[PDB]
């Protein structure tokens, strides 16, 4: 040609580097906000969502353990909505039901 | 005319993408080895080893809280060996012992 016409490719790649940098150097929320708004497909995203969902379950569990069932419920539902990972689903669903039991006075 | 420097940039960015992927999803040693081999200049390189140790502690702790003690053991031992920080090693050691108690049936 000898034009390579790489600009579109490189600007996508720049954004995916920026996404990885947000994951490494910033909060999960900053990372996912950027990925969502730039519409990026990040390889291994599911693993990252699973890890964050697991962190949310842990937060809920600590709230559950202080009998803040209402607040705990919020975290389990968040975890459920964040990751479609099968273990996350089962564990979050378990704890969600435990909250519901306590909330019903059972 | 064409801009071959953008193609060079492409090669650099592909490598940098792979580096970040190794950092996030693989062991620090693999990331280190790849960066050295490719002579990449990663921004914040000197920060990453301790950051990795910390993320391993966090991920290990969330596995611990979801009662995956066998899985968590791996994260804690890796963090124990990767960190150069005595406080971080105390955290890792504490959880490692708890995981071992779980493997033993307490």
């Amino acid at each position: 040609g000898s034009h390579m016409n790489l600009a579109v490719k490189l600007t996508r790649m720049e954004k995916t580097l920026k996404a990885y940098e947000l994951y490494i150097f910033s909060d999960y929320e900053n990372f996912e906000n950027y990925v969502k708004k730039e519409g990026l497909k990040i390889e291994g995203m599911e693993l990252l969502k699973e890890k964050k969902a697991r962190s949310l379950i842990a937060e809920g569990k600590d709230l559950f353990e202080t009998a803040n069932y209402g607040e705990a419920l919020v975290f389990f539902e968040k975890a459920l909505n964040l990751s479609d990972n099968e273990e996350i689903k089962k564990i979050a669903s378990f704890y969600l039901e435990e909250c519901r039991k306590k909330l019903a006075g059972d």
